[PDB]
């Protein structure tokens, strides 16, 4: 009987950060309460000033990472304010039935709804908008995020021993398909109803114009670079709701990787690069051993360095010359 | 000595259905006899009435699913009637030698051939046409299917315990590359010899115009939706002879998945989405827990909802509010 | 203390061959010394005579395969002769820190450098050039290879028993993006500075014009076909530094496959086709059971047979009719 269970309210944070949680469950099963507010907003996605009409959960691309434990109940209040123009809903890949919740959460502007589901399977999972007839347009306008369902006793390695992370980050990777005119410049749009047929044509090329982490080219760089220290254990959750990606930490590895994100399976070890299929979230665990700047990329390097799918880690600490050293620095012959 | 073995004749059925077989072998090894007749035919593949000249095994796209057990012999009589115009053959990925049988099965119109091979490796495998110089054109015109080689003691989970399916379906996913004129309309063709250079150009874009399940947009919907009941265990075999796909059951999971389809490996558990590489068959096992409509899609959602790679399950039975419920139905604020 | 360790000089060989090494380590840890010389050179990549300005390690596409054991040190002397025009460097995915060595190995024409790193993780790994701002252009001009870090006790199967190969080959698969004019003919270029913006535009299509093994259409055919004998155990290392591929041995299998190439993980068994993600090296082990010609392809068959990603094995020995036979040869009805 669910009314006898503790309720706990979570206050979400903006990606790439993740709200407070406990790896090993300190309580029995709970109803974990979340609220998200849908926001249709203009977003500038590149250095050139290209502006799209984004569709977001909670104002960000990606949507925030939700964290629960196996056999908790997730209760989501989903709000669509009357300042929006479109119908929206939510499909959780973590959930069982009704199109992942999609059939039960259709909200017009000015409406809200509350969905509850039991988190029966441990893993990282995609969530996304999926309104009938408009699914890829909403997803590829930014309306997707992820949920992590931890095992009650936390993460384990391939031998069943504990793995504990010191820091966690959520990297949402987004493919955008900005319509172009015949000369190749991006088109602008007044009403999404007028945008719609050009959006479809752009999608049908299967060729994204931009592929970004955290909603924009360069979003996870400079002052917004991810951070760690030598010796810290970092979990990076990565999602792609529509298109395959292949993350790689330049100068590191995925020590333990769940490429398709499901924690009942043993992790793959020592990965250089891993494939996260479109419609999937994955997770990689790494212990940093060297200080300095690392690039975290989709290792289609064109997608990374030309289309935007690259971020940075800045790592503090002590350089290890046993692991790597310049024996003779670059010099003339 | 093969002449001492029982022979059994199989009568094939049209996908997505699968011919009668036993999961656990009730006999010793057998010679299992199949017949297929090649048919070049016009097929309408979308709602707009786009018509292609398809190349088929047994009149369908995909070709039928053949089912044997490990260490059975497969004996295939392949017939190319003189009403066809092209040379064809067959490559079984399940087989060892002679280009999977391709080098031994070249049949002109008016010819037949009989190939035998031993099914030494358990799994689901692609078969396809592969005539020298014309391989991708035949494959991408529909001339591919799959074969399932069951272990003699049936399927097992990750702990070596039995997994028994109540129903099985075969979903063949087909990428088509229909030639387009400069304005973007599909071109029509008299003789495949006149079609050939435009077919090559269309393929070289690497951008399919249609991606369909069971030979057409909407083929696995309405009266032709897949069915199950709450509590039933369903195996879905999925093949893609040319191009990667990423199946997802919207509102469900892959409880046990062999993404690359080979049953000596343990299955991956609790998958949301899995990657089947082009040139591969995979298999996913799910026990339905909720009634209603489910969408089964390639989770590149553009490929699903715009290009055609989506089908439906209709599931009867009892709704489970513990797993999912609407707490507050969509309403104004 | 590294100065107390044995040093061993390796003399590299051109792909697809691999330099001499021992599967099981016959010594303790060593400093293994390699030299590579960068060469910018014109390469003809197809039957039509299309010529590109390639960028190579040691004169070949791919670069040579380097082979060490776990916990050896790799010491690479990298030479950029003053006959080249561009700045280059090297990122080893096998290495830990400084962008895989990229930050410590920037060499102008007329310079050299010597990098040392400890090979802490066993597997096959990509190496590639990665100069700041120019990464995909260098990689997709051919400047990539692979390194194999064997476990000290050699390869093991899924049960921990030894796997010993009799022959090893290295297949580097390269996506090229040759710029085209509006009519579709390939453009030619004087200075790479003048080529640069057209190279970027060609890459941004995400549609390679050529995909080749060992640097050219048909490179691994005829007199340069790979060879084996019935009963021989062959390891094929395959890399793709930028783009996903899906190798398949037509008429065979991958008996043991490390699709993402990391030997601490058990191999996948009996694969028909496997996915190597872009930015990854993989390895497949097969024992040949039948003589004749086999095609080794990327099983996107358009990529194979139209764009160039196909090679041949020629296998000598004894035909096994139990495994496969023509019962009735192709004939009229
Ligand atoms: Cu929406
Ligand atoms: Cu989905
Ligand atoms: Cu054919
Ligand atoms: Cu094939
Ligand atoms: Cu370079
Ligand atoms: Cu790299």
């Amino acid at each position: 009987d669910i009314s006898t269970l503790p309720r706990v309210k979570v206050d979400l944070v903006k990606p790439p950060f993740v709200h407070a949680h406990d790896q090993v469950a300190k309580t029995g099963p709970r109803v974990v309460e979340f609220t998200m507010t849908i926001e249709e907003k203009k977003l500038v996605i590149d250095r050139e000033g290209t502006e799209i009409h984004a569709m977001t959960f909670n104002g960000s691309v990606p949507g925030p990472l939700m964290v629960v434990h196996e056999n908790d109940y997730v209760e989501l209040r989903l709000i669509n304010p009357d300042t929006n123009t479109l119908l929206h809903n939510i499909d959780f890949h973590a959930a069982t039935g009704a199109l992942g919740g999609g059939a039960l959460t259709q909200v017009n502007p000015g409406e809200e709804t509350t969905l509850r589901f039991k988190a029966t399977k441990p893993g990282v999972f995609v969530y996304h908008c999926a309104p009938e007839g408009m699914v890829p347009w909403h997803v590829t306008s930014g309306m997707n995020g992820a949920i992590m369902v931890l095992p009650r006793d936390g993460l384990k390695d391939e031998k069943g021993q504990p793995l504990t992370y010191d820091k966690i980050y959520y990297v949402g990777e987004q493919d955008f398909y900005v319509p172009k005119d015949e000369a190749g410049n991006y088109k602008k749009y007044e009403t999404p109803g007028e945008a719609y047929e050009d959006a479809v044509k752009a999608m049908r090329t299967l060729t994204p114009t931009h592929i970004v982490f955290n909603g924009a080219v360069g979003a996870l760089t400079g002052d917004h670079a991810l951070t760690a220290a030598v010796g810290e254990r970092v979990l990076v959750v990565h999602s792609q709701a529509n298109r395959d990606t292949r993350p790689h930490l330049i100068g590191g590895h995925g020590d333990y990787v769940w490429a398709t994100g499901k924690f009942r399976n043993p992790p793959d070890l020592d990965q250089e690069t891993w494939l996260i299929p479109g419609g999937t979230a994955g997770a990689a665990f790494y212990t940093f051993r060297q200080p300095g700047v690392y690039a975290y990329v989709n290792h289609n390097l064109i997608e990374a360095f030309e289309l935007g799918a690259a971020g940075h880690f800045k790592v503090t600490g002590e350089w290890n010359d046993d692991l790597m050293t310049s024996v003779v620095k670059p010099a003339s012959m």
